[PDB]
């Protein structure tokens, strides 16, 4: 039986954990928490941790754990299962990316069309969009978006974007509220995460929604994908079962269980989402280094300096 420290959404974790038990007979116990809290706890526990596997919504928490020497190598065969072009790869082969979530632009298709849309996320934070673009400054995904912009285009561009959103954007408390405002006719478009919209569409039928999705693509900062993944703890006294769980997550069946429970992009090339997501490769996600905590603190300074 194994212990999984779980930073991912509980419906995702529960659903892969149950398909695991069904396929192998091995019981999974989840210890859930925020990924950053869990990584800290895994570093304090060190070689005395009870964790066998760390399952996270964000692969960036792996870099420090790897560098601290706390992750076990994963099979090369397993790593190759999700190693599409653009997918982050552990240089020490000691964690694996499993699924992604994308930034998108949701729009009311009865007020705007694909041809009104912009080639860059940078273009939405300008006067042509005054009163017409929703954003959510308090979101974890928003913070990540800032970091990527800072890294790809430098700090002056990121700050200019944030100032533009302040001047021109409609601020919403959460991604789901932003979507509702677009559906309700309050704002014709917003910046959100893909899965809020696919969830609504799965539930309602696309033909009954005013809103549609525009993906920026061509490796723009607004095509940013954030990746979930897993690692085996080097200190686990149950390596065999831990490695079997991680291989299962990379397997066709494990990936099929994830995408049944949650509208993330599978990273296996032979699995299709029941939410009707495009193939990962069509996203043309940019290549961006991992978000450190210093990166997150930096983005918060830019958000503050912008009056947000
Ligand atoms: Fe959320």
């Amino acid at each position: 039986d194994i212990t999984v420290y779980n930073g991912q959404h509980k419906e995702a974790a529960t659903a892969v954990a149950k398909a695991f038990e069904q396929e192998t007979g091995i019981k999974v116990t989840l210890n859930s928490g925020k990924s950053e809290q869990l990584a800290g706890q895994l570093k304090e526990e060190g070689d005395k941790t009870p964790a066998d596997v760390f399952y996270t919504e964000q692969t960036a928490t792996f870099a420090d754990l790897s560098e601290a020497g706390l992750l076990a190598p994963i099979s090369e065969q397993t790593i190759q299962q999700t190693a599409q072009k653009g997918v982050p790869l552990a240089p020490k082969k000691d964690w694996i990316a499993l699924s992604g979530r994308s930034r998108v632009v949701v729009y009311d298709h009865t007020k705007l069309s694909e041809k009104d849309m912009e080639k860059s996320v940078l273009d939405y934070a300008t006067p042509k969009w005054k009163g017409k673009i929703g954003y959510v400054s308090t979101s974890g995904a928003f913070l990540e978006q800032v970091v990527a912009l800072s890294k790809m285009k430098g700090d002056k561009v990121a700050l200019n974007w944030l100032k533009g959103l302040k001047e021109n954007g409609k601020l919403y408390a959460k991604n789901s509220v932003a979507l509702q405002a677009v559906e309700n006719g309050e704002v014709p478009a917003a910046l959100i995460l893909n899965y809020y919209w696919y969830n609504l569409a799965k539930e309602k039928g696309v033909e009954n929604l005013k809103s549609r999705l525009y993906f920026v693509r061509h490796q723009d900062p607004g095509a940013l994908v954030s990746y979930s993944g897993a690692a085996v703890l080097k200190a686990s006294k149950n390596q065999a079962e831990a490695q079997k769980f991680v291989d299962f997550l990379a397997s066709k069946k494990g990936q099929e269980a994830l995408v049944a429970a949650r509208a993330e992009y599978p990273l296996r090339a032979d699995v299709v989402s029941p939410f009707n997501l495009e193939p990962y490769e069509k996203l043309e996600a940019p290549v961006v280094s991992a978000t450190t905590a210093q990166d997150k603190e930096h983005a918060i300074k830019l958000i503050e300096e912008a009056g947000l």
